[PDB]
């Protein structure tokens, strides 16, 4: 209510300076006056702790009284067709606004300024995530393809995470541009690509982590039975099944993703069939369930039992060297899974809150928090290759060898 009044007041001052004619000035003055009278009835957030009779609230009201009277005088000029004189009076309005109202409401366009500062912060973070995650995950993929010692079932699942992570990080410079420009300049096909990739990363990542966790559970807790379940070839086939299952959501996203005009700009968005708010809500609930709660419950059972096994048995296999290896690989999986949960839980919860709950969605701290949770979800992509290199001696060694011989 007050926020909107303050913007309209300030926006219309600008219209007046830009006006071609008296009618445009009269119209803008008329809106400024309406906005001013509404603002005058309200309490600034800063003054919530004060009496209506305090020197602060007296001052705030006095300012709008002065402003309204100046608008009344300028309207008489505009009504009589005197555009230059009307425009000149709008200059005096800035003085009043600055001396009395900005005191309490903050600088005009402070909200816009925060939006821009956030977009610049997002761009910087997204550029870092993109560089580390794209380059890092491409190396992981080439490394696994190149080396025989790298083709283990666990690492075939890691290949799947890397593919998703490479795709997602490749979108980030486009998303940055969108945030800075406050519009989508890239056309509909790229919109479909970016939205689809975004959802495929979300679904394939968690499906892959669930299968990695089950695979590791089998390896650690059922080592004899494991021979009948675990091979690199089987993990590769499960990866394909993961992408096919994820396409259940992916292909509908591909179809529904469109560019639409919205408030002078172009938005890249999902067009749900009617009633759109309903299918949006159903989809968000299903994402919360099947991309977050359900796989995390599965993983938690496997995770807890792996922890119990690791402390309840002296040796997981024949030799201390190999035991050590199985324990190290298991720890790496547990860290990767843990890092995923820490990076993605905040945004999963926040999407549900934003969609279903009556929060203040235009509040800058709430918007910044939301965007930081989104960024944290992407940052998981850049984190992973770093985790693999520090937690698995074979990744470290094969990263070095790949770089020694890029072409063999
Ligand atoms: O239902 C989802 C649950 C979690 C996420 C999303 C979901 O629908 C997308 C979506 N709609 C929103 C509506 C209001 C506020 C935020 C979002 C997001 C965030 C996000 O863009 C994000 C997360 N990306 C992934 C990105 C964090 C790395 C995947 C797609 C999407
Ligand atoms: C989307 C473009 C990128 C998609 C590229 C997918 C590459 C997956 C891959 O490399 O598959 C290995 C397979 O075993 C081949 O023999
Ligand atoms: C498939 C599993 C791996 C995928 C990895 C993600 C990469 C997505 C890349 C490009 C999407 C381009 C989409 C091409 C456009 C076809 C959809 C379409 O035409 O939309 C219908 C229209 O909007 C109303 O009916
Ligand atoms: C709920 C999350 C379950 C993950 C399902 C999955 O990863 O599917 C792979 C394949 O279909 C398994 O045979
Ligand atoms: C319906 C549409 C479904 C189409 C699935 C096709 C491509 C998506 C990418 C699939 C990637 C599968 C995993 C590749 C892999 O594991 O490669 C390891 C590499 O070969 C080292 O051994
Ligand atoms: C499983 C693989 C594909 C199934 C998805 C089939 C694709 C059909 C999706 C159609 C749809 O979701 O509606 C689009 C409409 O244009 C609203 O914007
Ligand atoms: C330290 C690494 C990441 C922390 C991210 C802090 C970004 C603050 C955003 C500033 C803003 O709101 O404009
Ligand atoms: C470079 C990698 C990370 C730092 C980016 C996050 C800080 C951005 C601050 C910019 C701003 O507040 O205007
Ligand atoms: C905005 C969309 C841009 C998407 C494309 C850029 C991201 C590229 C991602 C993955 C391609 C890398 C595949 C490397 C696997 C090794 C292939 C092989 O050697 O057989
Ligand atoms: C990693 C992928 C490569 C990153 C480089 C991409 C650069 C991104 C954005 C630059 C912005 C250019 C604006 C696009 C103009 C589209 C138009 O014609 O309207
Ligand atoms: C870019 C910001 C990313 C911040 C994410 C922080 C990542 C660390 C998160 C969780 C680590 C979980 C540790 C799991 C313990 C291993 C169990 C064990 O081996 O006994
Ligand atoms: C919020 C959840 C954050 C991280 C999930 C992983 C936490 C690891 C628990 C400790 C494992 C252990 O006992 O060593
Ligand atoms: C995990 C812990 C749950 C985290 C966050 C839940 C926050 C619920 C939001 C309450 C806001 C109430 C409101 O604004 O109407
Ligand atoms: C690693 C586990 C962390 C999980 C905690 C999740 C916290 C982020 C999720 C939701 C926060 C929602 C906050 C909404 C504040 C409402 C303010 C308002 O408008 O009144
Ligand atoms: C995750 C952190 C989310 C917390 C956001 C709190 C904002 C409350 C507010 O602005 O009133
Ligand atoms: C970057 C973010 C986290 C990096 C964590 C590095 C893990 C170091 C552990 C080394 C080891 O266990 O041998
Ligand atoms: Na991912």
């Amino acid at each position: 209510d007050l926020e909107d009044n303050w913007e309209t007041l300030n926006d219309n001052l600008k219209v007046i300076e830009k006006a071609d004619n008296a009618a445009q000035v009269k119209d803008a003055l008329t809106k400024m006056r309406a906005a001013a009278l509404d603002a005058q009835k309200a309490t600034p957030p800063k003054l919530e702790d004060k009496s209506p009779d305090s020197p602060e609230m007296k001052d705030f009201r006095h300012g709008f009284d002065i402003l309204v009277g100046q608008i009344d005088d300028a309207l008489k000029l505009a009504n009589e067709g005197k555009v230059k004189e009307a425009q000149a009076a709008a200059e005096q309005l800035k003085t009043t606004r600055n001396a009395y109202i900005q005191k309490y409401l903050g600088s005009p366009g402070a909200r816009s300024a925060s939006s821009l500062a956030l977009a610049i912060a997002i761009t910087a973070l997204y550029s870092a995530v993109c560089a580390v995650g794209l380059l890092g995950n491409v190396l992981v993929m080439f490394g696994i393809v190149r080396y025989t010692k790298m083709k283990t079932a666990t690492n075939i699942y890691i290949f799947n995470l890397a593919l998703a992570d490479a795709l997602a990080t490749s979108t980030l410079p486009f998303q940055s541009a969108k945030y800075l420009m406050e519009t989508w300049p890239f056309g509909e096909l790229l919109c479909k690509a970016v939205l689809s990739i975004d959802y495929y990363n979300m679904f394939t990542s968690i499906f892959t982590l669930t299968m990695m966790s089950v695979d590791r559970y089998i390896a650690v807790c059922h080592p004899v039975k494991a021979l009948d379940f675990r091979t690199p070839a089987k993990a590769k086939l499960i990866n394909i099944c993961i992408w096919v299952l994820a396409s259940g959501v992916g292909v509908p996203i591909m179809v529904m993703a469109v560019t639409r005009p919205r408030d002078g700009a172009v938005v890249c968005m999902l067009q749900f069939p009617s009633p759109s708010w309903y299918w949006d809500t159903v989809t968000k609930i299903c994402v919360f369930l099947f991309a977050f709660v359900v796989p995390i419950l599965i993983i938690t059972v496997c995770y807890g039992l792996m922890l119990l096994r690791l402390r309840s048995v002296r040796l997981l296999s024949g030799s201390k060297e190999k035991d050590r290896s199985l324990r190290r690989i298991t720890r790496m999986v547990l860290v990767v899974v843990g890092a995923f949960v820490v990076c993605w839980a905040p945004i999963h919860i926040f999407v549900i809150v934003w969609t279903l709950v009556d929060i203040d969605r235009r509040d800058p701290l709430v918007v910044a928090a939301l965007h930081l949770c989104i960024a944290l979800g992407y940052a998981n992509s850049s984190l992973n290759p770093v985790l693999y290199a520090f937690l698995d001696e074979n990744f470290k060694r094969c990263f070095r060898q790949l770089c020694r011989k890029p072409c063999g």
